[PDB]
């Protein structure tokens, strides 16, 4: 639908998450992982594994906190997906939003156009299959939480999206 | 609809092609390039460049022969696009079909799943866009010309596709 790398394909741990999103979801929060960057399918599968591993092993979460991840390889990586409440924007925003995270620190870098396309494609695919509302609003992670996520450069770009609302 | 690496991004020569297809197109013909494979955006852009180079510079065509190329990087590379007649299946099929080529040789190799997902998603976007019929039919290159394209491993795969008609 949006050429999503399925969890099994990036060697993900089984989720234990039970809490469900009330589709059709109104909000999208854009974060960065503030993790390593990756620009090949091989490297970006490993980074998704690395991110999930911190969340599950270290923070003791039911799964990677993000609904989806974006690599500089220009592929979307399935996280908790369309139906399961995320852990990415704190308790107010988690239950009423889909969290997508660009894999990297984008304070002093931009994602490549292909990473940006993958995210816009993902969200359309969201609306297409009825997971996101037609009129969904995109928010920066820093617009709902005290953080520099998604990074100054990435935040500047998402500000220009037709669906962005400060 | 969907994510596609635009011509400018893989540094395509300007097309000189003028003949248009009639929407909606009924047939998709799946080929392999029988060339080098690539599994990173950087290598797959270069490879799209190399295929265009052979077609334009050596064969004397107006553009890369295919409507779209599939990389093992999991990205779709824009060729002639949805509206412009290609040069991939000969004078009887070129006027009535969309030509998509997997970059590589699939005689012994199967394309990775992300290359296969990129291909199927592209076709759904063609239907979404009105470029392809809802009831479009998928052909192997070898079903419409005397060739080994799209290679035995890939051919075996596209025969499993819901829209595949020998
Ligand atoms: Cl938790």
């Amino acid at each position: 639908c949006g050429s999503i790398v399925p969890r099994r394909e990036w060697r993900a741990l089984a989720s234990e998450c039970r809490e469900r999103l009330t589709r059709p979801v109104r909000y999208v929060v854009v974060s960065h992982t503030a993790g390593s960057h990756c620009d090949t399918p091989a490297s970006c599968a490993q980074q998704a594994q690395n991110v999930q591993s911190y969340h599950v092993r270290n923070l003791g979460w039911c799964d990677v906190g993000y609904n989806f991840l974006i690599g500089e390889d220009g592929l979307v990586y399935e996280g908790r997906g369309w139906n399961i409440k995320g852990a990415h924007a704190g308790p107010t925003w988690n239950p009423i939003s889909i969290g997508i995270s660009f894999m990297g620190n984008y304070m002093n870098r931009v994602p490549p156009p292909r990473a940006l396309r993958a995210a816009q494609n993902l969200l359309a695919c969201g609306v297409a299959l009825g997971a996101l509302r037609s009129n969904y609003e995109v928010k920066g992670h820093r617009d709902v939480q005290p953080t520099l996520s998604p990074g100054d450069r990435l935040y500047e770009i998402i500000q220009t999206w037709s669906h962005y609302r400060a």
